[PDB]
């Protein structure tokens, strides 16, 4: 398939991260996306799809509210908490827990910027992909191990003087 290969020469990859924001008026479903410049024809564009769902009714909370069945790879789930909810310390405004669950104090642009910052911290920042693709980068960096179908770990104990 020479024609298909030539089409693949310029592949417009876009990456979608399903994030469901839960507030505690209008499901805005705002989408924030950006594209890091690549030196060659192939380009990428990370896309954030925020659901802005209303509530359906800190480590203690996430343990019981998170549904293990509703787990999707590369899908974040943040929870809006009150500006005085005291679930997290008042000096802490964003909480980044494990298992794709976050909490942000607070639709509005000011809070939406916080969700964007938290999502960038937890998924698909420009630096993560810069390591993955470096031949297309316009610039260390290549420290990450390369991709493979398998890896082998060997734990050797050196005993120079038995």
């Amino acid at each position: 398939p020479y024609s298909q290969i030539s089409g693949l020469n310029a592949l417009q990859l876009r990456l979608m991260v399903p994030v469901t924001v839960v507030f505690t008026k209008l499901p805005f479903t705002v989408v924030h996306e950006r594209e890091i410049p690549l030196k060659y024809k192939m380009k990428i564009k990370c896309r954030f799809q925020k659901a802005y769902r209303r509530a359906l009714d800190v480590q203690e909370a996430e343990a019981m509210l998170d549904e293990p069945q509703e787990q999707a790879e590369g899908s974040l789930t943040v929870y809006v908490i009150s500006e005085h909810s005291s679930l997290l310390p008042q000096d802490m405004m964003s909480y980044i827990g494990p298992k794709r669950t976050a909490v942000v104090r607070g639709a509005f642009n000011i809070i939406g910027r916080r969700i964007v910052q938290v999502a960038q911290a937890m998924s698909l920042t420009e630096d993560v992909l810069a390591a993955a693709l470096a031949d297309h980068l316009p610039e260390e960096k290549r420290r990450p191990l390369k991709s493979s179908l398998g890896y082998e770990i060997t734990f050797s104990l050196l005993n120079p003087d038995p």
